[PDB]
């Protein structure tokens, strides 16, 4: 509907982005509360990621799922690009993890189910998210998980190169061809991080994390249950073909026993 910045009242920042900031905003006519993801043209140009910004917009604007953050539209002016997003009022899963330290098995299994459903819908459109991480997982008014930040989203298969490597699978880390299986690896990383409080390949340096991912070198603390170990171990397979389908994740006995 060719919006312009004059149509919105701007509130506090909601979060910092790589190419700008996200602000709380209210559309003047309807009083609709939303989030405005503001990006600087000069920064996007310098990075040469314009084309990828259009992909974020095109991919996310066509997705309709209760566990996927909505993108209502976008517009731009002389210096900025504005993405009109659904406001997630309970913030990030990242912040929830920082304050709780770790999630219990029931909260974890529920989040994994919500993610697996959203990803099943994405993959059915051959959409690869590729940036599944707690800061990109938002919470709706009922505490339901919403996949956000389609910034690095692509259509499968892809041989396209892109923060930390913590959530990236070996094939992406090595600049090789990849498909929807990249999001299955990220799901395994998230399951571990939710239960343990940190991702399994976390390290001080990018170099050390790269080596850990390449080797699939990780251990579980003693408190991690057999069922949780089984699902994570199945997801974190160096070989993308060996990673289970999302149908298998949703039907996993540990998921069905602790969700939702
Ligand atoms: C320098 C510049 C422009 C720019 O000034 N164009 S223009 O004013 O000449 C216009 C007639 C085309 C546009 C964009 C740009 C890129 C992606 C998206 Cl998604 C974008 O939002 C929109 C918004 C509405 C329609 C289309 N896209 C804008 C970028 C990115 C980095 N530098 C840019
Ligand atoms: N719709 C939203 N509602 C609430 N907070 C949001 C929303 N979108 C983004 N944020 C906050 O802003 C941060 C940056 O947004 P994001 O889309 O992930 O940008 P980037 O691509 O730069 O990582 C998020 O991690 C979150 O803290
Ligand atoms: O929305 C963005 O800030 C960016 C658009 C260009 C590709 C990378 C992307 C991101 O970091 O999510
Ligand atoms: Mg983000
Ligand atoms: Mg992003």
């Amino acid at each position: 509907r060719q919006w312009a910045l004059e149509d919105f009242e701007i509130g506090r920042p909601l979060g910092k982005g790589k190419f700008g900031n996200v602000y709380l905003a209210r559309e003047k006519q309807s009083k609709f509360i939303l989030a405005l993801k503001v990006l600087f043209k000069a920064q996007l140009e310098k990075a040469g990621v314009e084309h990828q910004l259009r992909r974020e917009v095109e991919i996310q604007s066509h997705l309709r799922h209760p566990n996927i953050l909505r993108l209502y539209g976008y517009f731009h002016d002389a210096t900025r690009v504005y993405l009109i997003l659904e406001y997630a009022p309970l913030g990030t899963v990242y912040r929830e993890l920082q304050k709780l330290s770790k999630f219990d098995e029931q909260r974890t299994a529920t989040y994994i189910t919500e993610l697996a459903n959203a990803l099943s819908y994405c993959h059915s459109k051959r959409v690869i998210h590729r940036d599944i991480k707690p800061e990109n997982l938002l919470l709706g008014s009922a505490g339901e998980l919403k996949i956000a930040d389609f910034g690095w989203s692509v259509h499968a298969p892809s041989s396209r190169r892109t923060g930390t490597l913590d959530y990236l699978p070996p094939e992406m880390i090595e600049g090789r061809m990849h498909d929807e299986k990249v999001d299955l690896w990220s799901l395994g990383v998230l399951c571990y991080e939710f239960l343990v409080g940190k991702p399994p390949f976390e390290a001080n340096t990018y170099q050390e994390t790269y080596k850990r991912i390449s080797r699939v070198e990780f251990t579980f603390p003693d408190f991690v249950t057999e069922g949780a170990r089984d699902l994570i171990s199945r997801l974190l397979k160096h070989n993308p073909s060996q990673r289970p389908m999302l149908r298998e994740v949703l039907e996993h006995p540990w998921i069905t026993a602790n969700s939702s």
